[PDB]
């Protein structure tokens, strides 16, 4: 029976995850922990040409007036398709792999990823919605399509302060102060989301506390308010129904967002540090994570190529 | 634990669908109908007339392939949405299969792949959607429960047309290379389905599209589609991402159990022939004691809020 750890390293951009994962990676046997990074070679080639330069070019030029809302949505929605493809495929072949959950001895293998399908299909559409490009809708339809939650999903976000933050990325995209508070709102709102719900929060129960406007601990804490929950964004008129709620449609995906984030596994990594003290701290946090056995004799060694593959194929 | 039997009806449009279903079900028995209300209104506004549109504005060379793709792309995700959020609920709700009558018959206008992957793969057909973006939709499809019947039309194509003129929807434009592509792409999938289900390995078969238990050649399935030059490296294999995807879509597939219905006929022979259909169709348990009467909710919500 071996067992495997999966440990999504998620969050804004700029923070240090990439680098945190490598170093993390470096430090064990190239035969138990397979790093699988961001699919760049699929964005800027075999999905389609340039998808970053695409959107943010097209935020720009919806920024400047000169296209409509309703065009930067059908790019920015394509693009957004694009940009997850990589993950929601190698999540669905990974999928019949993953038995229960399995402290415990040291994983078989740990597969550590750059990032998890929610960043494609829920976050990053998110915040282009709070920066006026992606409708509520499209955003509803994206997580209507999040696959079931794996056993084992342990997730790690970043905190970072914005200074700081803002300070690494005047390095080079484009420089998006808008954008960058727009994903740090989202992935915060996300960790208070997974906490609220783990909890015992019901967005169905507390809908009728929302009424406001804008004023994190994913695994630690009190329970948060609605209000400081990702349930906050989708109170849009385009989604309210002419008696106030909102209609059935985007609360039943809603009723998907929590049953999705539910039993996800999230932890904060604090990234204002060296890159060893990040990767130390990382190596800390991946001894609370929950490991999965696997269904198949052959399990291992068949993940293991996937993850090298998808690597090799798709990484720069 | 009650018993559920779950029937999609899909196929082509501008066969009868509609028809046959309303007259079908014209307690026991509920209908999860065609959300024209959210392909005109909620999800976003006459999304019919733009996917009409753009195709049209396509074919006369008023914008490129590319421009065509993104609204396409975009506009498939919202003719989607309910089929994909009442997947998604309906999932926790379907237990093993059963193999006496049913507790309650769910009867849908339409499966979440006429969105995720026949509709995709038409556009692709007709030039206005890329195949990268079909294996996204692919890899998103849902993974199929237990007891997923699907009812796909037979109907020649000249009554077929005629049928077409009179099922335009709101923003339809009468196109006849659209009607030959998604009859193929649906063709292609009962085809592919068989092929599956005879023991067809994709992977295995895969150079006789291109180097030249008794199944359908891959060619004359979905798989010969994606044989795009946009999916293959330089040294003309494909990348192993939409490899990937094509197993997705294989797993799919097969476990999915498929039904023809013959459309050459009247409304009631076609109501008929679909309840004649039903004895072979593979039931499921429920999950829970109050599975029934939550389902029987979300379809009559469902309806009367989508619904036309
Ligand atoms: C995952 C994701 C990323 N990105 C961009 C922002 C980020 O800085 C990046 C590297 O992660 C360049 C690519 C999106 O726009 N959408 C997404 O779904
Ligand atoms: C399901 C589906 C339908 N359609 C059109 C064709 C059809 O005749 C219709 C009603 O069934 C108008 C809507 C698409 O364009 N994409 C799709 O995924």
């Amino acid at each position: 029976m071996p067992t495997l750890l999966r440990v999504y390293i998620d969050g804004p951009h700029g923070m240090g995850k990439t680098t945190t994962t490598q170093l993390l990676v470096a430090l064990g046997s190239r035969d138990d922990i397979v790093y699988v990074p961001e699919p760049m070679t699929y964005w800027r080639v075999l999905g389609a040409s340039e998808t970053i330069a695409n959107i943010y070019t097209t935020q720009h030029r919806l920024d400047q007036g000169e296209i409509s809302a309703g065009d930067a949505a059908v790019v920015m929605t394509s693009a957004q398709i694009t940009m997850g493809m990589p993950y929601a495929v190698t999540d669905a072949v990974l999928a019949p792999h993953i038995g229960g959950e399995a402290h415990a001895p040291p994983p078989a293998l740990t597969l550590i990823f750059d990032r998890h399908p929610i960043a494609a299909l829920l976050c990053y559409p998110a915040a282009r919605y709070l920066m006026g490009s992606m409708t509520p809708q499209a955003v509803l339809a994206f997580v209507a399509l999040i696959p079931p939650t794996l056993p084992g999903t342990n997730i790690v976000l970043g905190a970072l302060p914005e200074d700081r933050h803002i300070d690494r990325l005047a390095k080079r995209e484009r420089l998006d102060l808008a954008m960058l508070a727009a994903i740090r709102r989202v992935y915060g709102l996300l960790a208070n989301t997974v906490r609220y719900l783990q909890c015992g929060g019901s967005w169905r129960e507390d809908w009728g506390q929302l009424s406001g406007t804008a004023v994190p601990q994913s695994n630690a804490g009190p329970r948060p308010h609605i209000g400081d929950t990702l349930f906050t964004l989708f109170r849009a008129p385009e989604l309210l129904a002419p008696n106030g709620d909102l209609y059935n449609v985007f609360a039943w995906a809603l009723d998907v967002l929590a049953k999705r984030l539910r039993s996800m596994h999230v932890f904060i990594l604090d990234y204002d540090q060296s890159p060893a003290g990040c990767r130390d701290a990382l190596l800390q946090l991946t001894s609370g994570m929950v490991q999965t056995h696997v269904t198949t004799p052959g399990s291992i060694p068949t993940i293991c190529d996937l993850a090298r593959t998808f690597a090799r194929e798709m990484g720069e």
